[PDB]
């Protein structure tokens, strides 16, 4: 029975929902933690808060202040909300081959953005990574809070997503599954859940063509969110019990299967994330329970994977 | 806390946020509720479940069934978040004004759309009035719940949205503004808070070129969800204290206010309604409270309003 003070006061507290056709084959039973009704769309409006709001207190930030920050376009997305609100300015440095939806969203609420070449490495000099610590040197008073080592983005899941958990499930929670970019979201759910149940499984999904999860060859893939040719500052691989690598196709058609069979309205890495989940959680017994987070909606990507004639093009339909 | 059976189980129960910056110029405070966290993505959510269940219960329809339903796309989405939860079968009849990316969640959820054109009277042969008629007369098994006649369009409004803000106001709340399309909005919440509260003022947007707040001039306009050439059934127009007038430029310019300013992703007709409040509004006093309905998110229209290049096609910018 409570007003919330701004669009802030809405982020987290995110719906729990059973999956009721797609893990027909499990012995156990599977839930997804709905990340899209946060107010931006996405699990990121829990780190750009937590990230900006922390380093305003701090005295790292003040209002008026210039925050850059180098995105696929959610983590651009919640430090954009954060700054609509409390009063910075925002500018993002993306990457080609994020979506244009993402870039429209942005504009929106008031940030800038930059393109770079989708293809440049996290070192190339060209990449939005780069560019980003370019234009924090000539433009006054700014600052990149900087997703990849700052802890305020696994602390945000740490305090925030897992006590949500903790709170739903309490013991009888058995497996979490969640896609691994950043790595905030498994590491602080990780880091709080085993203190909590250390019997609980931590499973994490990474493409195909990513080093986070195992390997050495980098190459391109269309998901969006998941995988880094980098170890981000913020993973801790030592606290995740198995990876499951994913791929572009299984992704986007267990998406498509989300969307149509469960009426969740999802983004790709959702897919990716699910499609792990139907594989390792496999190992939990009857009456036992296994929650996929799902990072994002269907918003971000309704030029990409909803689209039929995309689909085809790119060899997944 | 809380774990739900299925998606449709999230529907309602929608945030309300103070609006900080857009009313600024106010004597009064003023607030919006949010409908752009139902899972779907609209208020219409709320009235696609509650024809459904009540339909279903009546034995009107049964799983299995084929519904069809003239729509400008969000209602059709409601049916068709129903439908893939509860296994209907799902066709819209949809006007060629509206949004592609409707169309592209109506499709992802498993609806089959037909599009008619959009200069077409409501009751022209070819409209999407008359288009679902012809269709329901012909395909086994179907029928048209009927969003402009169906009493559960007002009454999931005077059952469900309207008691939300009793139980988020009491008796602190002295106007309601919402954008009027069939009237199930505004009419199920006027009738509910009026007897609630008789001194409640219930103000309704009606662009420029619709007849239901007035006038005779049939007129096109690109704002969608609001504004008709008939006067739906469910409409009680006795229940509403006065009307506002709006129009294109003002609703996109105002929207654009309420993602840049407030950070709500919005969509064309709560820039409609905010800026109708933003009028109406200035009756209240010091101490008083005005709350505007915000019918859905910025999804549906990330080609259109959000994009600078359809909004400079379009003479807006
Ligand atoms: C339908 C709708 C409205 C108006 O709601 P009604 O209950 O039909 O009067 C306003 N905006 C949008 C986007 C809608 O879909
Ligand atoms: N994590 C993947 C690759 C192993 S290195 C797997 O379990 O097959």
């Amino acid at each position: 029975h409570m007003i919330y003070p701004n669009i802030l006061a809405t982020i987290g507290h995110t719906p729990v929902v059973k999956i009721n056709r797609l893990g027909k084959d499990l012995e156990c039973e599977l839930y997804a933690k709905c990340e899209f009704f946060n107010p931006g769309g996405s699990v990121k409006d829990r780190i750009g808060y937590e990230m900006v709001v922390k380093a305003e207190k701090e005295g790292r930030i003040k209002p008026g202040d210039t925050l850059i920050e180098p995105t696929s376009g959610n983590t651009g997305i919640g430090i954009a909300l954060a700054g609509a609100v409390l009063g910075y300015k925002v500018i993002i440095t993306m990457p080609e081959k994020m979506s244009q939806e993402k870039q429209s969203v942005l504009e929106r609420l008031g940030a800038i953005i930059y393109r770079t070449p989708t293809e440049a490495a996290y070192n190339d000099p060209d990449s939005h990574i780069s560019l980003a610590k370019k234009l924090q040197a000539e433009i006054p008073n700014s600052h990149i809070l900087d997703q990849y080592a700052n802890p305020n983005n696994p602390n945000a899941h740490y305090f925030g997503t897992a006590q949500e958990i903790i709170d739903d499930f309490g013991k009888d929670l058995h497996m979490v599954v969640a896609g691994v970019g950043t790595g905030g979201t498994i590491t602080g759910i990780a880091k709080r859940l085993k203190e909590f149940n250390p019997a609980i499984k931590i499973i994490g999904a990474d493409p195909e063509g990513s080093i986070l999860g195992g390997g050495t060859e980098i190459k391109s893939y269309h998901v969006e969110g998941i995988g880094y040719d980098f170890f981000p500052d913020v993973l801790d691989n030592t606290l995740i019990d198995a990876y499951i690598k994913t791929n572009d196709a299984d992704s986007f058609r267990t998406a498509r299967r989300l969307i149509k069979e469960e009426g969740l309205l999802i983004g790709g890495s959702c897919g990716a994330a699910m499609w792990a989940a139907l594989q390792a959680a496999k190992s939990l017994s009857k009456g036992q329970k296994c929650l996929v987070i799902l990072p994002d909606s269907i918003r971000n990507y309704m030029s990409k994977f909803a689209n039929d004639e995309w689909m085809k093009e790119m060899g997944f339909l």
